């Protein structure tokens, strides 16, 4: 049976200077793990302004469809293959990429040629940072999201928990 999470999270964006508080209900199948699930929010909190919504394995993690039913924005969450990114650059104007698994740095190290043709931005998440923020999630969890500089400081359960966002391509 698919588990139920919901979030109250506050939200503080100090480098754009953006402050929402946005509650979210999010559906987890034994198959994924909670870490990818954090990554999509963390994502979702970085790009609040973007107007963006979850999705249901083409189609991206985080995306605003437009009136003219135009991509305006494509987030994928994980390590995609290059050739993927070579689709969803076309069918959207914009595609950030967010990589939080441990393989991320050997990834790049192959990776990065073929990115480097692709206009995407490709940002990576500390993994062992959101395993931590993991293990304090209740079922119904309060989440306090804080983005300054290149880290992300969540409060979940009063335990603080600071998350780094390195860049490995920009845009």
């Amino acid at each position: 049976k698919p588990t139920i999470y919901k979030f109250r999270i506050a939200l503080s964006d100090m480098n754009n200077d953006y402050y929402d508080s946005k509650n979210l209900t999010i559906a987890l199948h034994p198959s994924e793990k909670p870490q990818r699930m954090l990554a999509r929010i963390l994502a979702f909190c970085l790009n609040a302004q973007k107007d963006l919504e979850f999705t249901k394995t083409e189609e991206p993690d985080l995306w605003h469809v437009a009136d003219d039913q135009s991509i305006t924005h494509w987030i994928e969450i994980g390590e995609p293959e290059p050739d993927r990114i070579k689709k969803a650059s076309r069918l959207a104007k914009q595609v950030k990429v967010y990589t939080y698994n441990t393989k991320a740095p050997v990834w790049w190290e192959k990776m990065s040629g073929k990115f480097s043709m692709l206009p995407v931005s490709v940002e990576s998440f500390d993994y062992d940072a959101i395993d931590m923020i993991c293990q304090h999630l209740d079922r119904g969890t309060n989440l306090s999201v804080m983005i300054t500089g290149t880290s992300i400081f969540v409060d979940v359960n009063d335990q603080h928990v600071e998350v780094t966002v390195k860049e490995l391509q920009s845009h």
